[PDB]
C-alpha cells in the first residue's frame, strides 16, 4: 500500500472521494452483482470495483458526445478490423485520476486492488502490433481532444490463448466474454442492416442492388478516456445478428452470426477466406451508414460538397478498403450524386495507412468472389480502375507496362483485385509507419503511384501511449521521473529530454537501477506464482517478445543462445555474465515453421536449463501466452530488448519503443523505427549490428548462399550439426530437419548472414553489463530520448497533415 | 391516472417512496442505460423503470435464500422443460405493493406507466397450458412460503411469433433477448459440466462412464416474488456453452450451444428428436449436481438416508424423467451407495405429474438412441425394469401379458423406453391434473400400475394464480370485489364465495357489468391500435383461445359460426344477438390439419365480415399471436368462454379457469376441470352440452360414422357442401378438401356428433344474453365460486400430500 501511497503520479485519495467510492463499491456488490460479503470471491470484488469506476466515465461520455453534436467539428472515423485494447480498469483510473483513491478505498475494505486487477481478461481483439497501434491511437486521439470514433467488429473470440504442451503450442478459444464485459454498452436500438450477394439491376434511376441476403449489425459502444481532460470518446464494435424445417431454420441463424465469431489469427499474411471478406464488408457497411446519418443531422447539393470538411475516414491497412467503393455506391446509387462529384468527395474523405512489406501480406481478392458476394462493388471497382488507368495513360503515354503494373486488376489463372492499389487511387493520402518504410513505399513498392501522384505519399512514424506503456505498467519509473520534472511529460513526452541533465546524478542513477531491480523481482514473482517457473533475479534479462515469424528471426536468437551454451561447455571455468534469455510470442495456427520454432526454443531449454555445468549462468525460457497484459509485466523488467528482424522487413515495430521507454537497452538491426530510435538516442547508446538494407540487396543480387557461412564459421557448423543429429531432440533425432533445410537452402531472411556480427554485438552487451554504473547511464540516455515515440506525436501529425484538424490539450468542464 | 389512483388494491403512493422511485429512475436512465432525456425513447423509459423495480427485489432475494440456508427446510425442486412466465414488470410491482407508487412516480415524470409496460416482451418459454401451469406454480410456491426452486433451460428462442399472411400462419423466431432481460442474473461462476455419449467401463469400483463429450451448463437466476410476504424464490435456467482447422473448431462450438437455442413447439405431441433428448438430460444433469451440492452443505451414510427428508424432485411430465436414472447413477457410481439403498432414496425423492391422454403425446425413446447418447442411463433403466418386473411377477404370478404391458421396454421394429412407466416405477407419487383425468389414469391408462401400487396414485386439480389472472389483468374487477370483501381474497381465493351475498345487490350487478364493458372497450381499442381490426363493442364477445389442435375442436366452433351466417342469410329480417366470434392460437409447424384450420377461420371471416346483409350482427376474427400478454387483454373482455374439447381429451384445461375468474360464462363439454367448475358454480350456471365420456365410448364401441350425421342434419350438410364446393375459397375451390375428408371419414374427435347439441346450447346462450340483468347474475355466481381454481389451493395440496411440507402465509421481515 505504501509504495502505491507514495506514488504521487497516482493522484490524491481525497477523503470524501474515498468514502463515496466505498459506498458505491458496496452498492454495486449488492444491487448489481446480487452478492453478499460472505460468499463474495476476488472475482466479485473486481466486478464491484469495475462497475464503480465505470460510473465515473458516464457523465463525461454523455457530455463529450453532446459537445461534438453541438459544436459540430470535423469527425475522424478510424476503421480497423483489430483493436488490441488489453485490460481497462487501471487505464480508466489513471486517465480519470482515481488510482490512489480507489487503492485507499479498497484498502479500507480489506482488499488488495492489484490482486483485483489481475482478474480482468485482456480484450484481445488483435494479433500484435497493428491491433495494438489502433488501441494506442484511440487513447491518443482522446487525450488530444479530437472528435474521433474507432469502428471495428466485436469478435466473440479474440486471438487464441496459447498453451504450451510437451513444448508445442496448442490453441484454445479465448472466451473473453464469459464473465461479461462491464465497460461496453449494448446498443440494440441502433442495429442496422448489411447486405450480401444479390445482383445488380440497371434501370433508368441508375443501378439497383437487389435480391440480397441481410445480416444485422448491432453496435456495442466502449468509452475511451483522454488523460485528465474529461474527454471520453467512443469505440463502436459491430456484432452480427440474423434478420428478423422450423427448428433447423432457427439453428441456421448461426451462419450469419458467425461473421463476428472470431479474429483471423494471421500476422503479416493474407489468407483470402470468404468469411474474412464478409467481416470486412460488415464493418465498412454498418460504419458508413452511421457516418452518413451523422453528417445529415449536422449543419445545413449543399450537403455533399461539404462532406470531406466534416468527415475523415482513416483506413487501417486495406482491411476496410471496401469503404472506397461503398462510399461511391451510397453517394451515386442512393444519394443520386453524379460519379465525378461523388469521386471528388470520396478521395478527399479517405486516407490509407500501409503497414507491411512482404508481398504475401497484401490483400488480393479473387474477382469471382467479389462478383458473387458484392456484385455492385465489383462494378464500381472496375469503373474506378478504368478512370484511374485513363489518367495513367494520359500522364505516361505509351507506357503499356506501367498500365499493367498499376491496374487494380491483377492477371493470372485467378484474376484478383489488389486492394492496396484501390486505396491509393481512392485516398488523398497514403502513409507508411516509419521513415525507412514510408521511403521504400515511394522508391519500390508503390513507385509508379508515387510518380503519378507524389503529393499523396507521407510518413507517420508509429508511437505508443505513455499512459499504458509507462504510468500504468511501470509506476516506479514514472514516479522517479516525476520527482525530478513534474507530471507534464505524461501528456508531453518530449519533456523526457530534461532527464539528460541527470546522466551524472548519483541519486538518479541509483534510483533508475533500483526501479529496474524491483521490476525484475516483481516479474520473477509473477512467473513463480502463475506458471511455476523459477528465474535467477541476478541475471541480465534478455527478452525477445513479439509474434513468431521467420522475418523477426527468433531463430537468430536461438543460434546465439546455443553459442553461449557451447562456449560455456568448452571453457566451464571462465566467467560469463549470467543471463535469463526469454522468448515469447504466438504462431499463427497453420504456419508450420513458426510452430517448429516455438518447439525448438522449448527443446533448447530442455537441454540448457538442466546442465549442471551451466548451473544458473544461463537459462532459456519460452514465455507462454504473450499478450498485452503480459507485455505490461515483462517489458518493465527487461535489460536487453531484441529487435533483430532482417533489415527491410519490420515496417516499424512498436515493442521496440515500449522497451526503450521502460529502461532496456536495445540490440537491433537498422530496420523499421529502430533506425529513428538510434538516431534519437545517439548510435553510441544502441547496439546496432548486421546487414543494412543496401547489404541485403547486394546479397540478393549475387545470390544468398547459406553454405558459405556454414563452411566458414566453425561455431555455426557445430550448432547446425547439433540440430541435425538430434542433440536437442534425442528421442526423435530428425525432429528439426525442416528448420535445418530452410536455414541451409531456402532462408528468405538470411539468418546466417548476420550470425557473426550478432554474436560479436552480444559480447559488447555483456561487457557493458559488467559495469552497472555505465549500463545505467546508457539507459538514462535512452529513456530521456524516447519522447518522439509517443503516439500523441504520431496522432498530432495525422490530425495536422492528413485530417485537417488541430489537436488540443484543453480540459473539458 | 384517475382510475389507477382510485384502485385501492394497487397499494399506497407514499410520498417518500415516490421521491425515491423518481430519483432511482433517473439514476438508472443515466448510469445504467447511458441515455439522457433528449434522446430517450419509451423503450429507454421502460428499462429505467424495470431496473428501478428490480432493485426492490434484491434485498428480499438475498435474505430469503440466506434464510433457507440457515433454517435448512426441505427443498422442493420443480423440474420443467417449459416456464411460460409472460411479462414481469407489473407482476413484480403487484407482489411488492409498488404499483400505485410507481404509477405516481412515472406520472410526475410526464410518463404513462401502462404504455411503458407494453414495451416488455413476454418471456415465452412454453407452448401453452403446461408451461403456463409451471409459471403459476412458481408464483404460488413463493406466496405459500415454500423453499422451492424452479429448474429449466434458458431457450434463446421461445415459442415462435405467429404472423398471419394471406390468412395462413407464418412462424418467425421470437428473439425475446434482443434488448436484454433485466430480471435475470447471469451466474457464470456456477457453471457445471454435463456429459454425453462415451461408453461404460465395468471395473472393480463398479461402473465408470468414460470418453464422454462435455457441454457446460451456465445458470441464469430469475427472482420469483411471493404476494406481499417478502419471500423471493429463484428460477434457475441453464444455458449451453461449449467447453474450454482452428477457425472451424471455433465455429463448431455452436453445435453444443444449440442445446439451449429453441423450444420445440409441440403441444400434446411427442417428437422424438435427439436434440430434445439432449435438452432433457442437460436440465436434469446440471440440476441434480446443484441438488446434491446443496444437500451436502446442509446439516450433518448419515447423509443419504436423510436425502428424501431434505429434497423433493417434482417431474413436470416425463420431460425430466431422466432424473430417476441420473439420481441412481450419481448415488451408486459416484457416491458408492448400494443399489437398494439408492433406489429407496430415489423413489422417496421423486414424484411425477402426467398431463395428457393421447397415446402420441407420451415419450417413447428408441433404445438405440439412449444407448448411443446415455449408455450408463440405459444400463440403469434395464436394471430398474428387471427389478420392477420381478415385483410384478411376484404380485401377479403367471400373468405374462401384464409383464409385457407394464415393462419399461416396448417391443416393435424399434424397441423403445416408455418414460411414463419409468416415472411410475421410480416415484412415490403419480398424479393427474383434474379429477376426471386422474381417475382415467387409474382405470385405463395406467390400470396395471394402479393395481400394483394403488397408494401411489393421486389427483391434483390444476389452478391459476389470482395475482396475474385477476389483480394484474383485471384491476377493475379486482377493485369492485375489494370494495365489498377487502383484499384477503387475493391470497385466499375461496373468500370469493362471499360474493354470493350480492347476487341481488343492484350496485354490484351494475358494477360487474360496467367493469366488463370497460374491458371490452379497452380490448377493442388495443385491436384497432395494434392490428388495425375494428370490432363492434356492443356484441357478445365469444372467445376460443388456446393452441390449435383437432381435440380442442376449433372446427366445431367454425361449424357453429357458419350456421349463424347461413341462418341470417335465410331469414335476414329476424333479430339475432350480435356477436364477435374470436378464435386465436398457434399451430405446431408441421401439424398440417391445424394449419388448415387457421386458414379456414380466416377464410370464413373473409366471406362473413364483408356480407352487407350481415352488417355488424356477426363478425369472425382470428386473433394473431395468442400468447400470455394477449390472454391478459382478451380474457377480461370476454362474455362467452369456449371450452369444447371432445369429452375425455382435455386433461384439465386452465384457460377455462381464467375465463371463469374474469366474468365470462362458459359453454363447454363435461371434460377436464370443466366438470369441477360446473360442480362448484352449480350446473344451472354453466352451458354444458354434448357427449359425456360414456357416450364417446359407446360410439367407439359401435363405430363412429360421420355420414349418419351428414345424412340426418340438413344444416350440417349445407355447410359441408359450402366447404367442398369452394364457397369459402372461390379462387381455389378444392382448398379445404382435406378438412372435409377428415370430418367425413377419419375424425378421431367426433366433431359432427356434438354439432346439434352444440348449436342448441349456443341458442340458450344467446337467449340469456338478451337479459343483461340475469346474464350478470349468472356471472356473479361464477366469479363467486371460482376460488377452488386458485393455484395456491393446488400447490398447498402438493405440499401436504406429496412433498411433506406445510405451506405458510407468514411474512418475512
Ligand atoms: O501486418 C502487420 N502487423 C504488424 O504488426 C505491422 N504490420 O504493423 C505494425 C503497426 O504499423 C508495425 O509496427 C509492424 O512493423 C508491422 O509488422
Ligand atoms: O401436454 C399438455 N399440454 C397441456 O397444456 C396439457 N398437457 O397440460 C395442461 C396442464 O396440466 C392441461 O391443463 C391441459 O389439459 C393439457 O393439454
Amino acid at each position: 500500500q505504501e509504495k502505491r501511497k507514495q506514488i504521487s503520479v497516482r493522484g490524491l485519495a481525497g477523503v470524501e472521494n474515498v468514502t463515496e467510492l466505498k459506498k458505491n463499491f458496496n452498492r454495486h456488490l449488492h444491487f448489481t452483482l446480487v452478492k453478499d460479503r460472505n460468499v463474495a470471491t476476488p472475482r466479485d470484488y473486481y466486478f464491484a470495483l469495475a462497475h464503480t469506476v465505470r460510473d465515473h466515465l458516464v457523465g463525461r461520455w454523455i457530455r463529450t458526445q453532446q459537445h461534438y453534436y453541438e459544436k459540430d467539428p470535423k469527425r475522424i472515423y478510424y476503421l480497423s478490423l483489430e483493436f488490441y485494447m488489453g485490460r481497462t480498469l487501471q487505464n480508466t483510473m489513471v486517465n480519470l485520476a482515481l488510482e490512489n483513491a480507489c487503492d485507499e478505498a479498497t484498502y479500507q475494505l480489506g482488499l488488495d486492488m492489484e490482486e483485483l486487477e489481475e482478474i480482468e481478461e485482456d480484450a484481445g481483439l488483435g494479433n500484435g502490433g497493428l491491433g495494438r497501434l489502433a488501441a494506442c491511437f484511440l487513447d491518443s486521439m482522446a487525450t488530444l481532444g479530437l472528435a474521433a470514433y474507432g469502428y471495428g467488429i466485436r469478435y466473440e473470440f479474440g486471438i487464441f490463448n496459447q498453451k504450451i504442451c510437451g513444448g508445442w503450442q496448442m490453441e484454445e478459444a479465448d472466451d473473453w466474454l464469459r464473465y461479461g464485459n462491464p465497460w461496453e454498452k449494448a446498443r440494440p436500438e441502433f442495429t442496422l442492416p448489411v447486405h450480401f450477394y444479390g445482383r445488380v439491376e440497371h434501370t433508368s434511376q441508375g443501378a439497383k442492388w437487389v435480391d440480397t441476403q441481410v445480416v444485422l449489425a448491432m453496435p456495442y459502444d466502449t468509452p475511451v478516456p483522454g488523460y485528465r481532460n474529461n474527454v471520453v470518446n467512443t469505440m463502436r464494435l459491430w456484432s452480427a445478428k440474423a434478420p428478423n424445417g422450423y427448428i433447423q431454420a432457427v439453428l441456421d441463424r448461426n451462419l450469419a452470426e458467425n461473421i463476428s465469431r472470431v479474429l483471423y489469427p494471421n500476422d503479416n499474411f493474407f489468407e483470402g477466406k470468404e468469411l474474412r471478406l464478409k467481416q470486412e464488408y460488415f464493418v465498412v457497411a454498418a460504419t458508413l451508414q452511421d457516418i452518413i446519418r451523422r453528417f445529415k443531422s449536422s449543419k445545413f447539393r449543399t450537403n455533399f460538397d461539404a462532406f470531406p470538411d466534416k468527415v475523415a475516414i482513416q483506413l487501417n491497412d486495406t482491411h476496410p478498403s471496401l469503404a472506397i467503393p461503398e462510399l461511391m455506391r451510397v453517394l451515386v446509387d442512393l444519394e443520386r450524386l453524379d460519379w465525378d462529384k461523388a469521386w471528388e468527395v470520396t478521395v478527399k474523405t479517405c486516407a490509407y495507412t500501409n503497414h507491411t512489406v512482404i508481398p504475401e501480406a497484401l490483400e488480393r481478392w479473387p474477382v469471382h468472389l467479389l462478383e458473387t458476394l458484392l456484385p455492385r462493388h465489383l462494378q464500381i471497382i472496375y469503373e474506378i480502375n478504368q478512370r484511374f488507368l485513363n489518367r495513367v495513360a494520359a500522364a505516361f503515354p505509351g507506357d503499356v507496362d506501367r498500365l499493367r503494373r498499376m491496374s487494380l486488376v491483377e492477371e493470372g489463372a485467378v484474376k484478383r483485385i489488389n486492394m492496396a492499389h484501390l486505396c491509393i487511387a481512392g485516398s488523398h493520402a497514403v502513409n507508411g509507419v516509419a521513415r525507412i518504410h514510408s521511403e521504400i513505399l515511394k522508391k519500390t513498392i508503390f513507385k509508379d503511384f508515387y510518380e503519378l501522384e507524389p503529393h499523396k505519399f507521407q510518413n507517420k512514424t508509429n508511437g505508443i501511449t505513455p499512459r499504458r506503456w509507462l504510468v500504468l505498467c511501470n509506476p516506479g519509473l514514472a514516479e522517479i521521473i516525476a520527482e525530478r520534472i513534474g507530471e507534464e511529460y505524461i501528456s508531453d513526452l518530449d519533456q523526457l529530454r530534461k532527464l539528460l541533465s541527470y546522466v551524472d546524478d548519483e541519486a538518479f542513477i541509483r534510483d533508475v537501477a533500483k526501479v529496474k531491480q524491483e521490476n525484475k523481482l516483481k516479474f520473477a514473482a509473477y512467473l513463480e506464482r502463475e506458471y511455476k517457473v523459477h528465474i535467477n533475479p541476478n541475471s541480465l534479462f534478455d527478452v525477445q517478445v513479439k509474434r513468431i515469424h521467420e522475418y523477426k528471426r527468433q531463430l537468430l536468437n536461438c543460434l546465439h543462445v546455443i553459442t553461449l551454451y557451447n562456449r560455456i561447455k568448452k571453457e566451464p571455468n571462465k566467467f560469463v555474465v549470467p543471463r535469463t534469455v526469454m522468448i515469447g510470442g504466438k504462431a499463427a495456427p497453420g504456419y508450420h515453421m513458426a510452430k517448429m520454432i516455438i518447439k525448438l526454443i522449448t527443446a533448447i531449454g530442455d537441454v540448457v536449463n538442466h546442465d549442471p555445468v551451466v548451473g544458473d549462468r544461463l537459462r532459456v525460457i519460452f514465455l507462454e501466452n504473450y499478450r498485452v497484459s503480459l507485455a505490461e509485466k515483462v517489458i518493465p523488467a527487461a535489460d536487453l530488448s531484441e529487435q533483430i528482424s532482417t533489415a527491410g522487413t519490420e515496417a516499424s515495430g512498436t515493442g521496440n519503443m515500449k522497451f526503450m521507454l521502460n529502461g532496456a537497452l536495445t540490440i537491433g538491426t537498422m530496420d523499421g523505427a529502430n533506425v529513428e530510435m538510434a538516431e534519437e538516442a545517439g548510435e553510441e547508446n544502441f547496439f546496432i549490428f548486421g546487414m543494412r538494407v543496401e547489404d541485403v540487396d547486394r546479397l540478393d543480387q549475387r545470390g544468398y548462399n547459406a553454405q558459405e557461412y556454414y563452411d566458414r564459421i566453425p561455431e555455426l557448423r557445430q550448432i547446425i550439426e547439433q540440430l541435425s543429429s538430434g542433440f536437442f531432440s534425442p528421442k526423435q533425432p530428425d525432429l528439426f530437419k525442416d528448420i535445418v533445410n530452410m536455414l541451409m537452402h531456402h532462408d528468405r531472411f538470411k539468418v546466417f548472414a548476420d550470425y557473426e556480427e550478432y554474436v560479436k554485438c552480444q559480447e559488447r552487451v555483456s561487457a557493458l553489463y559488467k559495469n552497472p554504473r555505465e549500463w545505467t547511464r546508457m539507459v538514462i540516455r535512452n529513456i530521456a530520448t524516447s519522447g518522439k515515440f509517443s503516439s500523441d506525436r504520431t496522432i498530432a501529425q495525422y490530425a495536422r497533415e492528413i485530417w485537417g484538424v488541430e489537436p488540443s490539450r484543453q480540459r473539458l468542464p
